[PDB]
């Protein structure tokens, strides 16, 4: 069995186990600040960041046609100081091609580059979205499990706890097929549950890249936080 | 679309949308406790609890073909406290025929009458399973995705956090046939999820009872509670 792993508790800069794109920081204090913050401790509109694991995945194989299994778990924390304008535009767990660069920001997280249902991404995200762009369902926040489009084929509801920690637990199991995201708020103790069939194969490349990635809007103060303060991964493919 | 829901966020002695079976009663404190608890305030052993949502739900009909979604959701406590023997049995809500009595106890769970697959049970249930029987996986305490059998087509090991209060999301989408459920200790923040296909056309009848039951074990000491403190359900069939 191919697997590979890795955990972080907190985020230390430097370290080279980890890719900083775009606007993305790592605090002294070590939290990971995937859009920018302001000397004035606002989020800055009009930004996007990204990190990869610098370590590529396997996730399948085309020759002895396994698929493997896998589970990653972050927890996040999206603060929206302003009532007007709304705010925008959301994080996202996505795996794809390996050596990507960040690709267009606001309602694309960074992570697509139009709304277009495209198979050339080879991306497979799950988007934590807080603005309803015109491919969105109405209510944001919202989980969406995203193949190969920002257009997501199934989406989840879910009440923000403004400012406060989220912990997300996100799995696949190639037996079944089925992926699953799960946020949990230990602030309220609220759950919320997203699942739907993912044919890895057909979406991914053989080797992938991970990473997390947010964005703020497109007008002044449509913008919010994208703090991460930590992230595992875990991947076992069958021999 | 035919909609059924309900939502105790405690249980009060008399009220009539439950009906107790077995050991089952509830306290004033507005506890349920599934199995029975001495008057020393130790579980007992070889005891066997239930409890039936009064009104029948809608899952699926036969003429349309349409096919319910729905969702679970519930907090409860298990407590191991013998040094010996291994405690038993677990706790676990069915959905299965209307009009129910308990079955058999110990690893049966009050729900099942052997360790058979026996499509004429017509049962789904999602147990926590304290005690690896011959045909269980030999990791205790597990969640299990039971369909017309005690022998789970699918389960997860968890981690007792013992005496502590767990929350439990159970949902199924019906478009994709994915059953899910999801374990959380608010406690310690410990996640766990688990999700399997599930046919429920095929699996339950028509309209079905949902319900909650506990069991302990056969031999002195075998035991441990089974306190549910909330429950609420919600099925939405199309038309
Ligand atoms: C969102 O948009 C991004 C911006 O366009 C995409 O990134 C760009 O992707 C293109 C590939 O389509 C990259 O361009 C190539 O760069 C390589 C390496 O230098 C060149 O070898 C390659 O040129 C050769 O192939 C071309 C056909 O593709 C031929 O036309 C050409 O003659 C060569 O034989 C090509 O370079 C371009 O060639 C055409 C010229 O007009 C152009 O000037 C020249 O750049 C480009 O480098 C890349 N830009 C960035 C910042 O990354 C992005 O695409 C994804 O990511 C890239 C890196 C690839 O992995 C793509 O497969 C992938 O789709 C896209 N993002 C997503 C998620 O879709
Ligand atoms: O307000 C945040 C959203 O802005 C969207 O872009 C809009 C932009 O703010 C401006 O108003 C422009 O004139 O219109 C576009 C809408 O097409 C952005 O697409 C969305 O993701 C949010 O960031
Ligand atoms: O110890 C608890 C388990 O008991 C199991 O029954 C056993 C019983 O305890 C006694 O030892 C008897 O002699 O053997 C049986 C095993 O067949 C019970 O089946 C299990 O669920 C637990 O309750
Ligand atoms: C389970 O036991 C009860 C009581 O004997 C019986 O009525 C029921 O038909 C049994 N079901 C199965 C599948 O054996
Ligand atoms: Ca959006
Ligand atoms: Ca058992
Ligand atoms: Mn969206
Ligand atoms: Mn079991
Ligand atoms: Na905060």
């Amino acid at each position: 069995v191919e697997t590979i792993s890795f955990s972080f508790s907190e985020f230390e800069p430097g370290n080279n186990d980890l890719t900083l794109q775009g606007a993305a920081i790592i605090t002294q204090s070590g939290v990971l600040q995937l859009t920018k913050i302001n000397q004035n401790g606002m989020p800055a509109w009009d930004s996007t960041g990204r990190t990869l694991y610098t370590k590529p995945v396997h996730i399948w194989d085309m020759t002895t046609g396994t698929v493997a299994s896998f589970e990653t778990r972050f927890s996040f924390s999206i603060e929206q100081p302003y009532t007007r304008p709304l705010p925008a535009d959301g994080l996202v767990f996505f795996m794809g091609p390996t050596k990507s660069k960040p690709a267009q920001g606001y309602g694309y997280l960074g992570v697509f580059n139009n709304s277009k249902q495209d198979n050339s991404y080879q991306t497979l995200a799950v988007e934590f979205d807080t603005f309803s762009n015109p491919w969105d369902p109405p209510q944001v926040p919202h989980i969406g499990i995203d193949v190969n489009s920002i257009r997501s084929i199934k989406t989840q509801p879910f009440q923000l706890d403004n400012g406060q920690v989220a912990n997300v637990v996100i799995k696949y199991d190639a037996s079944s097929k089925i992926l699953l995201a799960v946020l949990v708020y230990p602030s309220s103790g609220a759950i919320y549950t997203i699942a739907e069939i993912v044919d890895v194969k057909q979406v991914l490349p053989e080797w992938v890249d991970v990473g997390l990635s947010g964005a703020t809007g497109a007008q002044r103060d449509a913008a919010e936080t994208h703090d991460v303060y930590s992230w595992s991964f875990h991947a076992s493919l069958p021999e």
